[PDB]
């Protein structure tokens, strides 16, 4: 099978962007404030 | 088969934007404010 | 099959925008005030 | 006199998010199709 | 005089969120589809 | 007078987060399909 | 007066993150398809 | 199959960008504020 | 009077990330397809 | 099987960018306040 | 008066990182497709 | 198989800007404040 | 007066940093495809 | 199998480039404050 | 006045890292595909 | 197999610019701040 | 007044690292692919 | 097996450039403040 991801951007101006892809992975996360 | 994420972004000003595609994977995550 | 998501924004002026998406996947999240 | 804007996130997973500030500013845009 | 504006959002798995602010400022925007 | 701007972002995974600000400025943006 | 911009961001794992800061410019931009 | 990730930018001005792909991979992070 | 901008970033994994500054500044820019 | 990553960028005026590459990978990365 | 700015990023793994600062600057730039 | 990545970056002005690839490896941080 | 510019990164491993600074300064550039 | 890595750059003025690859590698890296 | 720039940056390891200043100059570029 | 890096670079002016390239090698760092 | 720019960098291992300074410098370039 | 890296660089003007290749080799570093 196919498997596929796009993102196209496009702006005049732009400030602030991002772009983030995730496929077929182990993502593991602690936070702790203190 | 076939498994596709599209995203298309086109302004004449931007502050602030992002774009995020998840496909087939394991996320975990913890928050602790202390 | 065929499993496809699409997204698509314009905009004269965008201050905040944003875009997710989430296929076939396991998430997990804790979250903790103190 | 005090102008201030504030914005705190906090997830436990987070696939999109965007935040965008204006103050004080002059945004002028356009957009055409073709 | 003080003019704030806060936003605090907290989730346990959030895909999609935003948040925009506009204090004291001119935005101007113009669309065409073709 | 004082004027300020305040972003704080936490999270156990982020995979798209952006952040903008925009203060006291000209922003002009044009946008043409063809 | 004090004109002030900040931005904190932490995470556990992070994929696609950006901060942008505009403050007192001029910004202006173009674009065309063709 | 095929397994692509794709991401396309475009800007008259660009202050702040970012792009990122996690394809088949594990990745642990683990966060302390002290 | 004072102005500053400032950004903190901490990750205990981090795979794209950028932090922009514009200050009192000109910026003009130009794009074309062809 | 074909696993690609792709990421063009193009524009007028670039002040902050960075692209970021992952594929079949381990990594693990620990952050320590104090 | 006091202007400056102030970056500072920590990690425990980096793959793509980058920061610009621009002050008190003047810049132009154009693109062409063919 | 054929596993490839790509990263092609244009800009009339560039300030920063940062390119990361990882493909098969073992990564690992420590990151500690004090 | 007083402009500073200060960018401090510390990471256990690096892939890819680059910091660009820019003050009081004309930068023109153009770009061509062909 | 082909493994392949391409990092293509242009630009008029570049202040803040760099291009890093990592293939099949061992990296480890530790940090301390103090 | 006193107009200055800083830029440190520790690695337990690094691939790619690259410093770029720029103060009260000029510079001009151009670049042509053919 | 063909295992193969390739960066190109071109630029107008250039201040800054780093390629660094790593292949089936074991890297191993330490820093300490005193 | 004083203009002064500093760059310190350390690391346990380092495969590319370059540092520019450009001061009250007059810099011209030109690129011709063929 | 064939086992190649390029990097090719050219530029009307360069200030700090520098490249780096590493290729089936273990190298060691430590680091110490005081």
């Amino acid at each position: 099978g196919l498997m596929a991801q796009m993102a196209t951007t496009a702006a005049g101006v732009a400030v602030g962007s991002a772009v983030g892809h995730v496929m077929g992975s182990a993502l593991t996360g602690a936070f702790s404030g203190g």
